[PDB]
């Protein structure tokens, strides 16, 4: 419940500041958050290109999110392209709130979970899983 | 495994929104305001915080009664948001000390002590002072 989630969240944070972690799941979350910030800093110019090639409206269809993201994996999966996929989704959500349509955020989140579980999870499983991501780029 | 992936999506998106001054949900907004409050506390009161972190010696045997005895001291004169933040900072420093000393099992014990102390001793004041929602208003 509420108080428990607050405790876990705060402790995960304080631990992460010293390079430690609350749980394997927290370690994955924190590593992904961190890889995203670093991706966005290292590829700032390119980040812009990817995010200005999709305007989200309440009209845009999933199949169209899918074909943009497909362009990103035009070279097949690696961990960095997966991080880029998360950053792309994140930038979509931010633009949606900028444009006063935070109601789109939950749809984008569903789209991301769909793409992840359909296309990407089978690769992730084959490549050591998220725990392996943490070992490499955590 | 897709529940995991879903959780990951939400976590990442909550993070990116928070960086632009937005929030995934109210609970996410409290989470961020409390993290940031703890950072600012530890910065503004670093000397008292630092001394406290050099004075930490816990063992796998330490009991919840002892922890409750220590934070009772923090709250002797009353509860306020500030001391609640200090309580969280305290817990975090305990966990970091436990891991420093390779006592991983103490980490989940401490979490439960904190939740127990919050639910039992702090929740009434929190509810009577406007809920975490009011914390976010004041210090978010
Ligand atoms: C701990 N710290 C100090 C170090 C962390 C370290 C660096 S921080 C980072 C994070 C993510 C990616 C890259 C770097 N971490 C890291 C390092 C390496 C890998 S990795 O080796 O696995 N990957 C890459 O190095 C890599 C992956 C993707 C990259 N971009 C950059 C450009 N962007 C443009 C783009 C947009 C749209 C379409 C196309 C397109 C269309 C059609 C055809 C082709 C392309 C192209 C596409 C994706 C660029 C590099 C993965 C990770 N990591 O996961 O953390
Ligand atoms: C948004 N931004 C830009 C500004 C946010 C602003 C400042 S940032 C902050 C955060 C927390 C506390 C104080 C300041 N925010 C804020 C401001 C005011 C309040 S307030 O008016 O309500 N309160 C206090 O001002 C206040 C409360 C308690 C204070 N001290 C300092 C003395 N110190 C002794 C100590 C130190 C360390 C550990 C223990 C300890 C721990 C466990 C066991 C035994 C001992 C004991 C603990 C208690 C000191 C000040 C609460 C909050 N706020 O919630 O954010
Ligand atoms: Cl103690």
């Amino acid at each position: 419940q509420s108080n428990r989630e607050l405790v876990v969240d705060f402790l995960s944070y304080k631990l992460s500041q010293k390079g430690y972690s609350w749980s394997q799941m927290a370690a994955v979350k924190q590593a992904l958050r961190e890889a995203g910030d670093e991706f966005e800093l290292r590829y700032r110019r390119a980040f812009s290109d990817l995010t200005s090639q999709l305007h989200i409206t309440p009209g845009t269809a999933y199949q169209s999110f899918e074909q943009v993201v497909n362009e990103l994996f035009r070279d097949g999966v690696n961990w960095g392209r997966i991080v880029a996929f998360f950053s792309f989704g994140g930038a979509l959500c931010v633009e949606s709130v900028d444009k006063e349509m935070q109601v789109l955020v939950s749809r984008i989140a569903a789209w991301m979970a769909t793409y992840l579980n359909d296309h990407l999870e089978p690769w992730i499983q084959e490549n050591g899983g998220w725990d392996t991501f943490v070992e490499l780029y955590g």
